[PDB]
């Protein structure tokens, strides 16, 4: 419960995030596979109910972080649509990540380094079960436009500790040194959202 010691306040803080917790992330971050595994998120939101859960993932991370953020924010809208909890393991984030993270560790795929970008959507498109063509009508609407603005603070403030990076109601990312268990996440993630 202290500044500089269990969080810090962020110099610019995320739009639109009263009442949240949100994971800043990136699909070749192996802290952030751990933190799947885990579902450390969903633990929180056990634990914490009525906070909102999001994922930022990071664009500037990884070969295809700028192609991820498109496919993450179309299964972040469809999780919404559905009134599915990102932080549900049967959401379409959560199946998004798996497929990535699986892909990215597990099989050491890097899909010719930057020069696939198709072989890279079909990974997230497979695993939401939608066509090129839905990401692509999606990534025409308002909606997609200002999920993907709000993902541009993910690049900033991931360079504070690096990934995955923990913010609450927009304005504190927890310092990780500070959370040494889930259940250090849930305590200080409660003592910050009041």
């Amino acid at each position: 419960m202290m500044e500089g010691k269990e969080y810090i306040i962020l110099k610019n803080p995320i739009a639109n995030a009263d009442n949240s917790l949100i994971e800043i992330f990136s699909y070749r971050c192996t802290h952030c596979y751990d933190h799947h595994k885990f579902n450390t998120m969903g633990k929180v939101k056990e634990k914490l109910p009525n906070l909102t859960y999001k994922f930022y993932p990071v664009s500037s991370m990884g070969d295809y972080g700028r192609q991820a953020n498109e496919i993450f924010a179309f299964a972040a809208f469809k999780d919404g649509v559905n009134k599915i909890d990102p932080t549900d393991k049967n959401s379409l984030t959560h199946k998004v990540a798996k497929a990535y993270f699986n892909a990215y560790f597990k099989k050491k795929q890097r899909w010719e380094n930057g020069k696939n970008p198709e072989a890279f959507y079909s990974v997230g498109l497979k695993a939401m079960n939608v066509s090129k063509a839905d990401l692509e009508n999606f990534l025409k609407t308002p909606e997609a436009a200002e999920l993907l603005k709000s993902y541009e603070i993910a690049n900033p403030i991931s360079q504070n500790y690096g990934t995955p990076a923990f913010v609450v109601n927009g304005k504190y990312q927890i310092i990780p040194s500070a959370i040494n268990s889930p259940e250090a996440l849930i305590e200080i993630t409660k003592e910050l959202s009041k």
